[PDB]
């Protein structure tokens, strides 16, 4: 296994979003797991919809739009409706709407999805190394968190209760500190050009691993 990745350098990533007042960060990191595959799959690079998500992928799927929901459970909608938006068609407007889904702008579909068991940072290492980036839930409920700006994020008081949805998209070590690579959905603003490093194999620090999955596009 590599010492380091990032899936920015193969052009896998897109730009960081800015979710503002709705809580869609699930969304936002449902539609980061996916981007990466399809351009894997595909060579194109094409952000796809939250919003989508967000209207479609609702309380059938346990999902509240901008009052939460979860990853796995969005994945399924994907898999579920055969098809998902593209951005640019369906574009994010930070609140809950009814649902406005098209299949003449479906930029990307979705074939499975894998859990990753809980606390295994090795597991969720490896996964981003041979998978490409993996959705996570962090605890972000820590003002330490909202006023990140650089460097290797630890929180003495974080817990493994996870409330917010993020991308991993590398690993590595900065000066000793081992740390994942995490694009927010905060703008750019937050933290390093809107990604923030976390600290790795600190015991499920702020339960990073606590609930890992991501999608295939088969075929
Ligand atoms: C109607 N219907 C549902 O309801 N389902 C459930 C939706 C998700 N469930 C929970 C998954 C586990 N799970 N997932 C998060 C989670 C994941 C990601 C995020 C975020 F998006 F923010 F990133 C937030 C929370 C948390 C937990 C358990 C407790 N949690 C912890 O963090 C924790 C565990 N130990 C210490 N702490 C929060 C299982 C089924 C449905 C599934 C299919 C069809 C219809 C369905």
């Amino acid at each position: 296994l590599p010492d380091s990745v990032d899936w920015r350098e193969k052009g896998c990533v897109t730009e960081v979003k800015y979710q503002g007042s709705c809580g869609a960060s699930w969304a936002f990191s449902a539609v980061g797991a996916l981007e990466a595959q399809l351009k894997l799959k595909t060579g194109k690079l094409v952000s796809l919809s939250a919003q989508n998500l967000v209207d479609c992928s609702t309380e059938k799927y346990g999902n509240k739009g901008c009052n939460g929901g979860f990853m796995t459970t969005a994945f399924q909608y994907i898999i579920d409706n055969k098809g998902i938006d593209s951005d640019a068609s369906y574009p994010y407007k930070a609140m809950d709407q009814k649902c406005q889904y098209d299949s003449k702008y479906r930029a990307a579909t979705c074939s499975k999805y894998t859990e990753l068991p809980y606390g295994r940072e090795d597991v969720l290492k490896e996964a981003v190394a041979n998978k490409g980036p993996v959705s996570v839930g962090v605890d972000a409920r820590h003002p330490s968190f909202f006023l990140y700006r650089s460097g290797v994020y630890y929180e003495p008081s974080c817990t493994q209760n996870v409330n917010h949805g993020v991308l991993v998209v590398g690993y590595g070590d900065l000066n000793g500190k081992e740390y994942w690579l995490v694009k927010n959905s905060w703008g750019h603003n937050f933290g390093e050009e809107g990604y923030i490093r976390m600290a790795r194999n600190k015991g499920n620090h702020c339960g990073i691993a606590s609930f890992p999955s991501y999608p295939e596009i088969l075929q």
